[PDB]
C-alpha cells in the first residue's frame, strides 16, 4: 500500500495473509470455510493465514489453516487479467471471533465517488522497496470508468473498476494483490493490477466482485 497507514492490529478482521512459505498475497474471508483472492496470486500449498496483523510475529490471535482447494474463475484471462478472482476453501474452518471475521458479498455495485478501504502487507514505496510487516490501510474512491479508461485505453472491461488518486502518491501495489476493497461494509474489489504503483494518472484496477456474486454462491455451494 503506498501512502496509506497502519490499519491497527485486528482492525480489518476479514483480511488474510496467503503464504508458501512467505507472505505473498492477500485475500478475504467470505464464511469459516471460504477465503476468495486473485486468480494471478494462484500458487500450489498454499496456507492462509488469519487474525494477522504483523506478519513475522506469533502475536497469538492467528490461526494458519491449510486450503483443501483453490477455483480460479473459468474465463481468469492472465494476460488480461480479466476475471481475476479465485476461491480458496480451508481445510478446517475458521473459528470466527473479534480478530477473525467474514466479510459480507455486495448485492448490488458500488458507485463513483464512493470511498472504500484496501488493505495489504504489499510494497510501500513507488520507487523503491519496503515491505512492511503490519497491516497498511488505504482510503481510496471509486473513480469514474471514463478515468479509468483514459488512464488504460483498451485495457479496462466491465469486470474492472479503477479505484485511487490520479495525482499519484496513494495505491495500493504488489503484495496487496487479491487484498479486499471494502465499500460501505461489502467486499466490492480484489487488488488486482495498475501499473507500476502510486504513479500520476495511474490508478489501480480491482476486480469488480459485484460481477461474481452468483458464481462465488454457486461455487462454494457446490463444492
Ligand atoms: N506470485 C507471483 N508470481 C506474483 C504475485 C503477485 C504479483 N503481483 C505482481 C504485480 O506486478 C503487481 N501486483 C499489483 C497489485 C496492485 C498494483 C497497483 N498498482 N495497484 C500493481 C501491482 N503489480 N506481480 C506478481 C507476481
Ligand atoms: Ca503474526
Ligand atoms: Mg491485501
Ligand atoms: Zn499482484
Ligand atoms: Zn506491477
Amino acid at each position: 500500500i503506498v501512502g496509506g497507514y497502519t490499519c491497527g492490529a485486528n482492525t480489518v478482521p476479514y483480511q488474510v495473509s496467503l503464504n508458501s512459505g512467505y507472505h505473498f498475497c492477500g485475500g478475504s474471508l467470505i464464511n469459516s470455510q471460504w477465503v476468495v483472492s486473485a486468480a494471478h496470486c494462484y500458487k500450489s500449498g498454499i496456507q492462509v493465514r488469519l487474525g494477522e496483523d504483523n506478519i513475522n510475529v506469533v502475536e497469538g490471535n492467528e490461526q494458519f489453516i491449510s486450503a483443501s482447494k483453490s477455483i480460479v474463475h473459468p474465463s481468469y484471462n492472465s494476460n488480461t487479467l480479466n476475471n481475476d478472482i479465485m476461491l480458496i476453501k480451508l481445510k478446517s474452518a475458521a473459528s470466527l471471533n473479534s480478530r477473525v471475521a467474514s466479510i459480507s458479498l455486495p448485492t448490488s455495485c458500488a458507485s463513483a465517488g464512493t470511498q472504500c478501504l484496501i488493505s495489504g502487507w504489499g510494497n510501500t514505496k513507488s520507487s523503491g522497496t519496503s515491505y512492511p510487516d503490519v497491516l497498511k490501510c488505504l482510503k481510496a474512491p471509486i473513480l469514474s470508468d471514463s478515468s479509468c479508461k483514459s488512464a488504460y485505453p483498451g485495457q479496462i472491461t466491465s469486470n474492472m473498476f479503477c479505484a485511487g488518486y490520479l495525482e499519484g502518491g496513494k495505491d495500493s501495489c504488489q503484495g496487496d494483490s487479491g487484498g479486499p476493497v471494502v465499500c460501505s461494509g461489502k467486499l466490492q474489489g480484489i487488488v488486482s493490477w495498475g501499473s507500476g504503483c502510486a504513479q500520476k494518472n495511474k490508478p489501480g484496477v480491482y476486480t469488480k466482485v459485484c460481477n461474481y456474486v452468483s458464481w462465488i454462491k454457486q461455487t462454494i455451494a457446490s463444492n
